[PDB]
């Protein structure tokens, strides 16, 4: 459930990162009356031109707090003062992109494929909750332990209505190199455009943190996609793995895999990792 916190109960220790959304801190939560110190991440939101009423914020928080899955970062509490502060699970090892770049020489097929499974399970849960993420990338996956990762949201995720199949976005900055063509051209987002971004995220992992379409201007991306160019097969990937990824980047959104299928296929592979990824000195 949603805990409402007073300023007396938690403390920001240090900045972990920032962005348009605001700032995230490593923090400590000491709930009143209880006798425990809980390491947390505190996300303090940037002030908006038109701040929501507290009731609006609380309503969104309740829904957010109900997102309960092993592979999505949970909201534990909220403090509403002059700023909105969201108290969330701390992921001690940071984001997955930096983690795979810094530990590449010690990451094997088992870890990579398990991560693919976990991310797919978290995205499937989001889809079941009717949430379109809209910002899936290795940077937005966080590391609880080397064996356990969780997706999080920095503001772009959207709840779809019971009868809506798509989110139609407005203006602003978009992570072009992670987006499905239909999102780039028309600002349309669905669970299936999340699948496209999932594929790019997997490619990031399999290349140990290479930048997608390196050196290619974001403005030229939709053009090369229309020509049928995609991200290249990572050298460690077998054709079977690369084909799943390529399938995530079909032009036809409904020809892309569903996350439930991605869970199944990557679970099969994670069960015999060295068959599907070939990494020197893996064992
Ligand atoms: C804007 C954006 O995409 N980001 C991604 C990370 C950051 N947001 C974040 N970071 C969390 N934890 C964390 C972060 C860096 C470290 N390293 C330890 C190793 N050093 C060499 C460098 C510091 C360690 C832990 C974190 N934990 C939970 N959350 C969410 C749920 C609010 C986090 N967000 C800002």
């Amino acid at each position: 459930l949603l805990r409402i916190l007073k300023e007396t109960e938690f403390k920001k220790i240090k900045v972990l990162g920032s962005g348009a959304f605001g700032t995230v801190y490593k923090g400590l939560w000491i709930p009143e009356g209880e006798k425990v110190k809980i390491p947390v991440a505190i996300k303090e939101l940037r002030e908006a031109t038109s701040p929501k009423a507290n009731k609006e914020i609380l309503d969104e928080a309740y829904v957010m707090a109900s997102v309960d899955n092993p592979h999505v970062c949970r909201l534990l509490g909220i403090c509403l003062t002059s700023t909105v502060q969201l108290i969330m699970q701390l992921m001690p090892f940071g984001c997955l992109l930096d983690y795979v770049r810094e530990h590449k020489d010690n990451i094997g097929s088992q870890y990579l494929l398990n991560w693919c499974v976990q991310i797919a399970k978290g995205m499937n849960y989001l889809e079941d909750r009717r949430l379109v993420h809209r910002d899936l990338a290795a940077r937005n996956v966080l590391v609880k332990t080397p064996q356990h990762v969780k997706i999080t949201d920095f503001g772009r995720a959207k709840l779809l209505g019971a009868e809506e199949k798509e989110y139609h976005a407005e203006g602003g900055k978009v992570p072009i190199k992670w987006m499905a063509l239909e999102s780039i051209l028309h600002r349309i987002y669905t669970h299936q455009s999340d699948v496209w971004s999932y594929g790019v995220t997997v490619w990031e992992l399999m290349t140990f943190g290479s930048k997608p379409y390196d050196g290619i201007p974001a403005s030229e991306i939709s053009s090369i996609l229309e020509k049928g160019e995609r991200l290249p097969q990572p050298p460690i990937c077998t054709i079977d793995v690369y084909m799943i990824m390529r399938k995530c980047w079909m032009i036809d959104a409904d020809s892309r895999p569903k996350f439930r299928e991605l869970i199944i296929e990557f679970s099969k592979m994670a069960r015999d990792p060295q068959r599907y990824l070939v990494i020197q000195g893996d064992e």
